[PDB]
């Protein structure tokens, strides 16, 4: 760190860009507790305006339509992240962007009153559009204003305000919470409470001093910022990679979603950055997830509900683990940790569900795999795709790779949600085995193709990919 500090005036810059996270994170895992009562509203608001109630089949799709529309708005909203950054700031975007969240948030709180379907999905799409923003947004900041030997822990706290914010909409979820036939339109707006918290305090964090110095020649007012950040006069060093980072800018062309792949310097990091995103989302853990509650019952837990807040827990405690570990066993480690962990007990899902039935002992090895999937999940494949990215670009393609990067990961997602049932039906137990393989596949990849980034200058990162593409 030399003189370098972690300052208060740091902490709450990084605190208040994470509630983003926590957005997304609530936005995510909010909608699953209520799915019951949500049926039942679309049965009555269906039949209060004097149709015939809708089928199981019918239900089941609008059902899938006011849960997915969420990831087609986030698939949009990820994509288009470039633009917003470059335009108005980093700091400015996530300002700026409150906007939509307060709007879906009313959306969805007033869909019960307005007796209208219409408005879930449409308020599931607009949250969907802020929260695909966020996802890019928050990890680009973070990256931009963290001191280089802290840069992967504090990206971590992208994914502890994620976690968070999924056990915090899981808690919420409960009956005697929000999640009651009466309140959970108040379950879903609450969305419009931390974005009017982040929105008031935005103003009193800095603009990204990369973006300043770089995209802005403003190299006076980025040397102050930094200098309150990190609490200390001396930050020539990173002023002056700045300023090389402000030449290599200078001197490439206008980056562009497409030249990503048709650059060797540009598709080598592109290449891994959407690969990793790949590697979190076909790991299966929101079908794991999402279906855990299912899974847990089949099993034999009596009361799932307790087994899935469990692992929410869990989700977080190795999240936290994640964050120590991070710059000292490097992203390299962890990751392929967390991937190989994730490889063996989704293994151990598929095959106590095959011999539960016979071996009734196995039920629990089943409980336990799910519960030390997630802990291997969060020890690397969780935080580290999202933060990454920023670390594998300098300032110039930094937006538009992170814009593509986090459209491959919405996008991922969205595919899984779309093919996991049918392939369940097909496969049974044997479905675990497809995220198996995409597991070891990816560590083999991650072994083989991914840098280690820690303790490394964005520019140390460029001119090593460029030698060997040379
Ligand atoms: C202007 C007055 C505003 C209205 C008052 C509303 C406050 C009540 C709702 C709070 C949402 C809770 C926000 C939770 C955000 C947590 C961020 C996070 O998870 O941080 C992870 C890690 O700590 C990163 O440092
Ligand atoms: C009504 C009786 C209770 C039965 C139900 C109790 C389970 C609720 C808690 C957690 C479920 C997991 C949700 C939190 C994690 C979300 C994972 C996820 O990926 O959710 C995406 C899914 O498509 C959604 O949108
Ligand atoms: C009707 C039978 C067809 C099957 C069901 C209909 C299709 C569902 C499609 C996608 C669901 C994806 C769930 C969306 C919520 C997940 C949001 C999320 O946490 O991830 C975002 C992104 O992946 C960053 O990680
Ligand atoms: O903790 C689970 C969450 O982890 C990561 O943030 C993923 O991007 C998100 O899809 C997932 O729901």
């Amino acid at each position: 760190m030399g003189t370098q500090k972690v300052t208060p005036a740091l902490i709450f810059a990084i605190t208040v860009a994470t509630i983003g996270s926590f957005q997304f994170g609530y936005n995510t895992g909010v909608i699953n507790a209520p799915e019951k009562i949500i049926k039942e509203f679309i049965t009555k608001t269906l039949t209060d305006k004097g149709n015939a109630p809708p089928s199981e089949v019918l239900l089941t799709s609008l059902w899938s339509l006011s849960v997915a529309i969420f990831s087609v708005g986030g698939m949009i909203g990820s994509f288009s992240v470039g633009l917003f950054v470059n335009r108005f700031g980093r700091r400015n975007s996530m300002l700026i962007v409150n906007l939509l969240a307060v709007t879906g948030g009313c959306f969805m709180g007033l869909c019960k009153v307005a007796k209208s379907v219409e408005m879930l999905i449409l308020g599931r799409l607009v949250i969907g559009l802020f929260c695909g923003l966020c996802t890019g947004f928050v990890p680009m900041y973070i990256g931009e204003i963290s001191p280089t030997a802290l840069r992967g822990a504090f990206g971590t706290l992208n994914q502890l305000g994620i976690v968070v914010g999924i056990l915090v909409a899981q808690i919420f979820g409960l009956e005697f919470i929000l999640g009651s036939e009466e309140l959970w339109p108040l379950l879903l707006g609450f969305t419009i409470l931390p974005a009017i918290l982040q929105s008031a305090a935005l103003p009193f964090c800095p603009e990204s001093p990369r973006f300043l110095l770089i995209n802005r020649k403003e190299e006076e007012n980025a040397k102050q910022i930094l200098q309150r950040l990190w609490g200390t006069q001396d930050v020539s060093q990173d002023i002056q990679e700045m300023k090389d980072e402000s030449a290599r800018m200078s001197q490439e062309k206008q980056v562009t979603v497409l030249e990503l792949f048709r650059v060797s310097s540009y598709r080598q990091p592109i290449i891994i950055s959407i690969v990793l995103q790949l590697s979190q989302q076909l790991s299966g853990i929101n079908a794991v997830f999402y279906y855990s509650t299912g899974i847990f019952k089949d099993a034999g837990v009596q009361e799932p509900i307790y087994a899935t807040i469990g692992a929410g827990v869990v989700n977080t405690i190795f999240t936290v683990v994640s964050l120590f570990l991070v710059e000292r066993a490097g992203r390299r480690t962890l990751h392929m940790i967390g991937l190989g962990g994730m490889a063996f007990c989704s293994t151990l899902m598929t095959v106590s569900l095959l011999l539960k039935d016979n071996y009734n002992g196995m039920s629990f090895v089943c409980i336990g795999a799910i519960l030390v999937f997630v802990a291997f999940f969060e020890i690397g494949p969780g935080p580290i795709p999202w933060f990454i990215v920023a670390e594998l670009f300098s300032q110039g393609p930094r937006p538009a790779a992170m814009a593509v990067a986090g459209c491959s990961n919405w996008t991922s997602n969205f595919l899984v949600g779309l093919l996991f049932p049918s392939a369940a039906h097909y496969l049974g137990a044997y479905v675990f085995i497809i995220f198996t393989g995409f597991l070891i596949t990816f560590l083999a990849f991650t072994f083989f193709k991914v840098p280690e980034t820690r303790g490394r200058t964005f520019e140390d990162i460029t001119r090593a990919f460029e030698g060997q593409a040379h």
